[PDB]
């Protein structure tokens, strides 16, 4: 169990359509941001700025997770308009800032995965990284051994 720290995008905001939603989908992000400090909360800190374009429900680091939209709305992160990436997926964040660890952080996002599926109904096989819906190379570090990824959620 990790602690889930909630931090709404404030309704009205640009990154914030406030689409209903009902996934059945759960898209896995690299946020391939590699700076230090660019963890979960920093995630739902620039969020939350006024000008920023995109949206996603979760971000994990090494030591916790963030929740930046509730699970009924949708957000942008698929890359892919309406269709059901945006429209019907769980969005996931796992960051990459270098004074974190990658693996502890791959670990916490298995455990969220995992207990999503299991309160959405949503199949393994329904859990897919970004590049099933825009074909760019999402989440980077995961892909080359994807399968071995979702082996692990469990
Ligand atoms: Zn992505």
């Amino acid at each position: 169990m990790v602690n889930i720290i909630q931090k709404f995008i404030p309704v009205g905001a640009n990154n914030r359509p406030g689409y209903a939603m009902k996934p059945k989908y759960i898209t896995v992000h690299n946020t391939a941001n590699t700076a230090v400090g660019a963890d979960a909360a920093a995630h739902a800190r620039y969020l939350k700025n006024p000008d920023t374009t995109t949206s996603w429900h979760f971000t994990v680091d090494d030591k916790e997770i963030y929740q930046h939209l509730p699970l009924n709305e949708n957000g942008w992160h698929a890359g892919d308009g309406n269709g059901s990436g945006n429209r019907a997926s769980i969005g996931i964040e796992i960051c990459e800032n270098a004074d974190g660890d990658f693996a502890k952080a791959t670990a916490n996002a298995q455990w969220l995965i995992k207990t999503l599926m299991a309160e959405h109904n949503i199949s393994l096989a329904n859990v897919v990284p970004h590049k099933y819906w825009s074909g760019k190379e999402c989440p980077r570090k995961l892909l080359d051994k994807w399968d071995s990824f979702k082996a692990g959620i469990g």
